[PDB]
């Protein structure tokens, strides 16, 4: 076994948080010490080689935005130790009492922070596949983390897919950009499913057409300009992560340099 493998009695599961049927996500304490996020895989659901090859990835992956894995109990029932995000998702997040609060330059570091894990996730030729809030976890001080997108999609949203993803099965790193476009919209809004109104065949028939959402109310036009590169209908033309880091990183000084508080962004 690894230098990752822990044993069963350094772990108190001490709140749940979290339930399906893949399995509980649970805060608690490693080796006494160490708060921590323990995610609880159900005995039979999955196969030990997929765990195994899964696994190997989350070793390999190390990157300050993304969530970092701290141990494993890789034998059935499999327990997984990870760094704890301490306000869940950003989905939650910006619904909840924080949203009020967040502005344009809280809102726009974290798309840079999330454009800067999946930059890593880019340049390791990897893909996520659910970009979006929902799949986002947020710390103290608005840290934002991209989560085990690998794992997720092994256990397993039209609204924030590509359309060559979603009629075609085209999944790419091109196709996470689309995605991240969508997710820019959630953090405009604090957290509104887009297309507001729409249901996903009439989204699906639209986007084809060329429909795209519009400025958000008090968002400034650059940066809804930069959700429609995200949008582009060929995905070589979509911009890199690496492009979009730079670019909200940036963005008040270089393109918003006169940018004014207003009452919600
Ligand atoms: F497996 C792996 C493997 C490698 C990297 C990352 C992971 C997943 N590591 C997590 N996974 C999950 S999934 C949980 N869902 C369900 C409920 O709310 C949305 C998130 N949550 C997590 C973590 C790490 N910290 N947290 C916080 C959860 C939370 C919820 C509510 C309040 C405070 C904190």
């Amino acid at each position: 076994k690894d230098a990752w493998e822990i044993p069963r009695e350094s772990l108190r599961l001490e709140v749940k948080l979290g339930q399906g049927c893949f399995g509980e996500v649970w805060m608690g304490t490693w080796n006494g010490t160490t708060r921590v996020a323990i995610k609880t895989l159900k005995p039979g659901t999955m196969s030990p080689e997929a765990f195994l090859q899964e696994a190997q990835v989350m070793k390999k992956l190390r990157h300050e935005k993304l969530v970092q894995l701290y141990a494993v109990v890789s034998e059935e029932p499999i327990y997984i130790v990870t760094e704890y995000m301490s306000k869940g998702s950003l989905l939650d997040f910006l619904k909840g009492e924080m949203g009020k609060y967040l502005r344009l330059p809280q809102l726009v570091d974290m798309a840079a922070q999330i454009a800067s894990g999946m930059a890593y996730v880019e340049r390791m030729n990897y893909v996520h596949r659910d970009l979006r809030a929902a799949n986002i976890l947020v710390g103290e001080n608005l840290v934002c983390k991209v989560a085990d997108f690998g794992l997720a999609r092994l256990i397993e949203p039209i609204k924030w897919t590509a359309p060559e993803a979603a009629l075609y099965g085209r999944f790419t790193i091109k196709s996470d950009v689309w995605s991240f476009g969508i997710l820019l919209t959630e953090l405009t809004t604090k957290g509104r499913v887009p297309y507001p109104g729409m249901v996903n065949r009439e989204v699906l028939d639209q986007v084809e057409r060329g429909y795209r959402m519009p400025c958000p109310p008090e968002c400034p036009e650059s940066l809804h300009d930069l959700m429609c590169q995200c949008w582009r209908k060929d995905p070589e033309e979509r911009p890199t992560f690496e492009y979009l880091q730079a670019f909200l990183e940036d963005y008040f000084t270089s393109t918003e340099p006169q940018y004014q508080p207003g009452e919600n962004l």
